[PDB]
């Protein structure tokens, strides 16, 4: 069994502060993080950003959503962006004010800032689970010093981001994990982390979980027997327990960018689709060790295709903020 059932629920906040209400299975309005937990998700995972202009996503934002979060029983999974805004393997812009120019102290604004995240929290009382040091970061992070052309800047940055939470005042440290896209494209991981170890910035024992995006609807090639033998590959070559932190499946894609991998194609575009789907995810994660899955964004109705060229990938439905059956997916699966 997965230790980690997991939903990244980010745009809870601000889908509030919209007046969006949720509708659980009982046909009553809940708070979407106890529907949540009510229905077999033990944790949450949140974006963070540094300097955003609106607020979005900041540190007190997230110190909220924690709260909640903790409330309801779940764990919290930190996702540093560690960028103002939206970080990816086609966005890695440093934050205003932090250095684009001497990778000494860009270092030191990670460490320092890594190190304030986790001593807010510490503070707070709440208790965290994974930080990642950065978001999708195959193609580096804090451009332009961190970028492929300094993978010795990129291990710089890593191992000041990850001891800035082994110096926090957290009571127990929270397991640090490096997150890639593409977890089905095992070159692609394997050259990453093969050419940060081999620079001696970054030690071996700075992080303690990969974890890799992984969706059906961006490249044919995304199998998933691929991602069982990427899986397989990544917990023997490097000795580190693996997971799957993002993933999505549509009800609705009426007109797909690109072809679904072969043996997906069969899953039907629907609320049980979503369910065989990660049914099928949770099994091949089983087969090989992995500890865990988390859904990206079920609940954000005002965003329902959540950036691919599906119509609909949630487990809300827009027209009446009400779950769909899937949300108890996780719960199913236990049972
Ligand atoms: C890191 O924070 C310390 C305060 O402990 C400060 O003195 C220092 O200037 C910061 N480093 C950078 C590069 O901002
Ligand atoms: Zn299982
Ligand atoms: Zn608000
Ligand atoms: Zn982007
Ligand atoms: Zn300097
Ligand atoms: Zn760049
Ligand atoms: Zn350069
Ligand atoms: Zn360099
Ligand atoms: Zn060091
Ligand atoms: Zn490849
Ligand atoms: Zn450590
Ligand atoms: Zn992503
Ligand atoms: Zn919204
Ligand atoms: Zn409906
Ligand atoms: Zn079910």
């Amino acid at each position: 069994a997965l230790t980690y059932r997991g939903a990244d629920i980010s745009s809870l906040l601000i889908e509030e502060d919209s007046g969006v209400a949720y509708k659980n299975l009982n046909g009553e309005t809940q708070a979407f993080e106890l529907i949540l937990a009510n229905n077999g998700v033990n944790s949450i995972r949140q974006r963070i950003w540094v300097n955003p202009s609106d607020g979005s996503y900041n540190l007190e934002y997230n110190l909220e959503l924690a709260k909640r979060v903790q409330d309801a029983g779940m764990s919290v999974y930190l996702d540093l962006h560690l960028s103002d805004t939206w970080a990816d393997p086609g966005d890695q812009a440093t934050p205003s004010g932090w250095s684009t120019t001497d990778i000494d102290t860009l270092a030191w604004q990670v460490y320092n800032y890594t190190l304030d995240v986790c001593n807010t929290f510490a503070e707070n009382n709440v208790a965290v689970e994974i930080v990642s040091i950065g978001n999708e970061i195959r193609n580096g992070l804090l451009h332009p010093l961190g970028s492929t052309d300094h993978y010795d800047n990129i291990a710089r940055l890593l191992h000041s981001g990850a001891w800035g939470v082994k110096d926090s005042s957290l009571s127990t440290t929270p397991k640090i994990l490096f997150h890639l896209d593409n977890g089905w494209d095992w070159d692609a991981q394997k050259y990453f982390y093969d050419t940060v170890l081999a620079t001696g910035t970054l030690l071996s024992t700075d992080f303690d979980l990969i974890g890799v995006s992984y969706y059906p609807f961006y490249n044919a090639d995304a199998t998933l027997s691929s991602l069982k033998t990427s899986l397989t590959n990544l917990k023997s070559n490097y000795g580190k327990n693996v997971l799957v932190v993002e993933t999505d499946w549509p009800v609705q894609c009426s007109s797909p960018e690109y072809a679904f991998p072969s043996d997906l194609s069969s899953i039907p575009f629907s609320a049980d689709g979503q369910e065989t789907f990660l049914g099928r995810l949770a099994d091949t994660l089983e087969d090989v060790g992995g500890v865990g899955i988390y859904y990206w964004e079920p609940g954000w109705v005002d965003n329902a295709g959540l950036g691919s060229s599906c119509e609909d990938n949630l487990m809300v439905d827009w027209r009446d903020r009400t779950v769909r059956e899937s949300i108890s997916v996780f719960g199913d699966l236990a049972a």
